[PDB]
């Protein structure tokens, strides 16, 4: 309605008009890494579908100087063309190009624009990044990051994922720099002044948010896949030795993704570059995937086995995105899960297929449990929810769109079989190649999948209808269902419910939270007598089944492959617990993990008492399966840290004693080395970290001895990676070791070692030392600002830093909003990581007042409600179960 120069804007909708459709961008960028600014020009080929007097596109923080319109099909706009009037509307981040004469439909025009801006200083758009060399030199590079709505900060464009087009990129650079982009380099021309100009191959049809171009001086290692794709791993020169595994894994993973999807990677080259200053974990720019140094680089001397697993995960995630994201892109950000959820799920398939030795199949259950934590609350959301403003679009990248989408995909695969599910995937990818799809399109392609007139045809059409109907309820409804199972000789009564955390069965608002929710749950169950898996689809609120066997216990949801919680009435829980204590080996390992998880969730839900869960944790002395052991230990360790965060010293000390005593044999048999399998090493790390956290004398002595030897040798003696973080943390307890660790941090060349050292420094007791770490992170010179969100979290969870971090966030909010966006993942993680652990009425009131203060200033986020409800959850869990824990621990002291 208005503009910066007055006058009216010929558009209101924050969505661009569908009239002018782009076809081809000609993008020339001239960045100057000395003045830290860039000048650029573009020529967009547009197709006019309806007669209009104006074109609307996106532009943000770009000074536009020249704007012309040419046409080869409309003679009125012949060469050299006419000038266009530019109107700016920053409220919607749009600009309007006013044309002198109405354009003709079904024709093609060319929009040329010259613009310029400074290199950004944050994490978005075309921004500047620095790295440190081995000798101490500091170098500068320029990198792009556009997802979701930041491509408009680099060049004016139709910045929506539906407006796919081709891209011809040209970059002007000095001789000391190289230029990378999406496509390979076709030609380099030498300029008069001595500069160089790189011309890149034209890109295929793709959305704007995947455009990338980098000017740097990195070194790379190259390799070729089976299908001839040139994979190159780029990184800072002094770090080239850290890229070997990243190349090996990318090659293998790319070959698998081609074989599995039956579609070749279409570009001739694929580049993986490790950016020093990078906010997200990685970004899937087509042919130029940018990574954090901790997500791509692997150094055997300082990287643990878990680091190897994370690097493999992120490479598999980003490579899978090349199909689920670049090849087939969503229609709009409301269905963001169509990209992210699939990629998260494809991690499991790809890693487990290519690196089964990493045993990521056992770890996948955590992905679902993390969302169950947030889905059992009223403040959750459906996987497909509309979004409009850029902040809302950024908020769509949450655990819902990622993990929940991945988990229901795994549930649907278990229901349909791997062959049928794979065929549906291949049909979906081949059908929507180089275009966009939506939620309904995916479910149609997945249900109407052909493995490898008749009654088989009628059952095939009925079952495809069934599948589509089933998944529609899983994507359009929030929450997670709870299955109540009641046994009766041969009868089995099944009830479905909306599982709620911290809202019991009789609470006055529990019936107002059971409104219209109903799920088509594909139940699977096995019995104590027959190992045969039984399948049944629950389509109503209540149902009954019959199994002629009359057995002891019935275990529903085999391997927890279904997105639901099971509850057993009567003697069901007692039968299962007795089964575990006698011979846990009769139940499947994933069944044990699901049982432990579900038991503790129901204890919070009010369907079970805490002593029941604590009595189940008795069999953990007989457990050998690492996942189940680590699950129970994590619950007990969470209980200890929940007590220690408060001043409850008696319960905390009793929990420490029980953990050190009941789990002494497993702790003592652990070595201080990097030997064994992946889960063997991860079990060692977790157990030794737990023991050293509880001030166990042998752990502390061994860690102090290792740290003393390492410091006296000055890096010459080697600490095992699996124990590296533990040793450094213990060493940081002394001012001498603390300062030495900070100095080694500044001088280190391994990002993994730096991450371990930073954690170690955060485990200090002195208030001034933690505050200095926070201030260093804010400054961004020694400790990079990209680590701030993580650092604050590590400090706030500990008792000494809880109030310090909370005070810092409340006081320096305005300074934080200058470094990150409101909807950015960093701000969301800062708020949650400093507030969600609170479990008192006073802290809940403080957080409520803080969020209200953030309101009325223009800042609103969904994480506000989620944090509040979680703090409320914690308060209710304490008041309802605190004396029970006390009594159980005291009873254990007397039971011997
Ligand atoms: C497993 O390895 C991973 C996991 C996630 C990612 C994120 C990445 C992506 O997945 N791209 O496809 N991404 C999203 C955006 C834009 N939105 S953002 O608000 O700025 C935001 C940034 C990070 C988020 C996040 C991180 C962890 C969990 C949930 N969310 S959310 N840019 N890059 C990369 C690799
Ligand atoms: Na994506
Ligand atoms: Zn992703």
């Amino acid at each position: 309605p208005v503009a910066t120069n007055g006058e009216r804007f010929p558009w209101q909708e924050l969505r661009l008009p569908s009239v002018v459709i782009p076809l081809h961008y000609d993008l020339f960028v001239h960045p100057n890494l000395t003045s830290l600014d860039f000048v650029a020009s573009e020529k967009i080929e547009v197709l006019v579908s309806n007669a209009t007097q104006f074109i609307i596109l996106h532009s943000k923080d770009l000074e536009i100087t020249n704007a012309t319109l040419q046409s080869e099909e409309d003679s009125r706009y012949m060469k050299p063309g006419k000038e266009l009037k530019v109107l700016s509307y920053p409220a919607h981040e749009q600009i309007a190009l006013l044309v002198p004469e109405k354009l003709t439909p079904h024709l093609k025009y060319y929009v040329a624009m010259d613009f310029q801006a400074k290199l950004g200083d944050g994490f978005e758009g075309f921004y500047k990044s620095t790295y440190r060399t081995l000798g101490g030199e500091t170098r500068i590079l320029a990198v792009t990051d556009f997802e979701p709505t930041q491509a408009r900060m680099a060049f004016p464009c139709f910045d929506e994922p539906l407006f796919k087009a081709n891209f011809s990129i040209k970059i002007r650079r000095e001789s000391r720099h190289i230029a990378l982009s999406n496509m390979p380099k076709v030609k380099t021309i030498e300029l008069e002044g001595g500069l160089l100009e790189d011309h890149f191959e034209t890109t295929v049809k793709m959305s704007t948010y995947l455009v990338a171009y980098i000017v740097c001086d990195f070194h790379s290692l190259s390799g070729f896949t089976s299908s001839g794709v040139k994979v190159s791993i780029y990184a800072s020169p002094d770090k080239r030795n850290q890229t070997h595994y990243a190349l090996q894994a990318s090659l293998k993973l790319l070959d698998f993704y081609e074989k599995y999807f039956d579609i070749y990677y279409p570009l001739s080259k694929l580049d993986l570059i490790a950016i020093p200053d990078f906010a997200p974990g990685a970004m899937e720019n087509w042919g130029l995937i940018t990574y954090r140094e901790t997500s791509l680089l692997f150094d055997p001397k300082t990287s643990s086995a878990s680091d190897k697993l994370w690097v493999t995960r992120v490479i598999a995630h980003e490579l899978a995105h090349q199909w689920f994201g670049n090849l087939v892109t969503m229609e709009w950000w409301n269905d963001i899960w169509l990209n992210e959820g699939f990629a998260k799920y494809m991690e499991l398939i790809a890693v487990n297929a290519t690196y089964p030795e990493l045993q990521f199949d056992d770890y996948f259950l955590n992905v679902c449990f993390e969302v169950i934590t947030k889905d059992s609350l009223n403040s959750s959301r459906p996987i497909s929810k509309p979004a409009e403003t850029p902040t809302q679009i950024q908020e769509m990248f949450d655990e819902v769109s990622y993990n929940k989408g991945a988990c229901i995909l795994n549930m649907l695969k278990d229901f349909l079989g791997e062959e049928k599910f794979q065929k549906g995937i291949i049909q979906y990818l081949k059908k929507f190649s180089y275009r966009n799809a939506k939620n309904d399109d995916l479910w149609s392609s997945l249900s109407n999948s052909c493995l490898e007139m008749t009654s088989n045809m009628l059952a095939f059409l009925g079952e495809n209808a069934e599948v589509k109907e089933m998944m529609t309820t899983w994507t359009l409804q929030k929450g997670i269902p709870l299955l109540v199972v009641k046994q009766d000789g041969c009868s089995l009564r099944l009830q479905q419910e909306r599982f709620l955390q911290g809202v019991f069965q009789e609470d006055p608002e529990w019936r107002a939270l059971q409104e219209r929710y109903l799920w088509h749950i594909p139940l699977t169950y096995s019995t104590s007598s027959s190992n045969v898996i039984h399948r049944h689809i629950l389509k109503s609120k209540t149902d009954t089944l019959d199994l002629p066997e009359k057995t002891s216990w019935v275990k529903f949801n085999v391997d927890s492959n279904g997105y639901y919680i099971v509850h057993y009435e009567g003697h069901g829980w007692d039968q299962l617990i007795t089964q575990l204590n006698q011979n846990h080996t009769l139940l499947r390992p994933k069944d044990r993990v699901g049982l432990i998880h579900d038991v503790f969730q129901l204890v919070g839900a009010g369907r079970l008492t805490l002593d029941k869960a604590l009595d189940m944790t008795y069999y953990l002395q007989h457990e050998t399966s690492s996942p189940a052991l680590l699950e129970g230990l994590s619950y007990l360790e969470s209980f200890y840290h929940m007590m220690d965060r408060r001043n409850i010293s008696d319960i905390s000390e009793n929990l420490k004693r029980y953990l050190l005593q009941y789990f002494k044999p497993v702790i003592d048999r652990q070595s201080w080395s990097d030997k064994g399998s992946v889960w063997d090493r991860m079990l060692r790390s977790a157990l030794l970290k737990l023991a050293c956290d509880l001030n166990h004398a042998p752990c502390i002595q061994k860690a102090a001895e290792l740290f003393s030897q390492w410091m006296e040798s000055s890096g010459k003696l080697n600490i095992p990676t699996d124990v590296l973080k533990i040793v450094y943390s213990v060493g940081a307890q002394t001012t001498a070791g603390w300062n030495y660790l900070l100095e080694q941090y500044e001088l280190s060349m391994s990002s993994a070692e730096q991450n371990k050292i930073l954690y170690a420094l955060s485990t200090s007791k002195h208030q001034e030392k933690l505050l200095k770490l926070i201030e260093l992170g804010m400054e961004g010179k020694v400790i990079k600002t990209q680590n701030l969100a993580a650092l604050l979290h590590a400090i706030a969870r500990r008792p000494k830093g809880q109030q310090l971090a909370w005070d810092f966030v409340r006081e320096n909010w305005t300074h934080l909003l200058k470094k990150f966006d409101l909807g950015s993942y960093d701000i969301r993680m800062i708020i949650s990581g400093t507030t969600a652990h609170f479990s008192s009425k006073d802290k809940l009131q403080e957080v409520k007042l803080f969020f209200e203060s953030l309101e009325a200033q223009g800042s609103h986020l969904d994480i506000f409600q989620t944090v509040l409800e979680t703090i409320t959850k914690n308060i209710k869990w304490l008041e309802k179960n605190l004396p029970t824990l006390r009594t159980w621990l005291m009873v254990n002291t007397r039971h011997h």
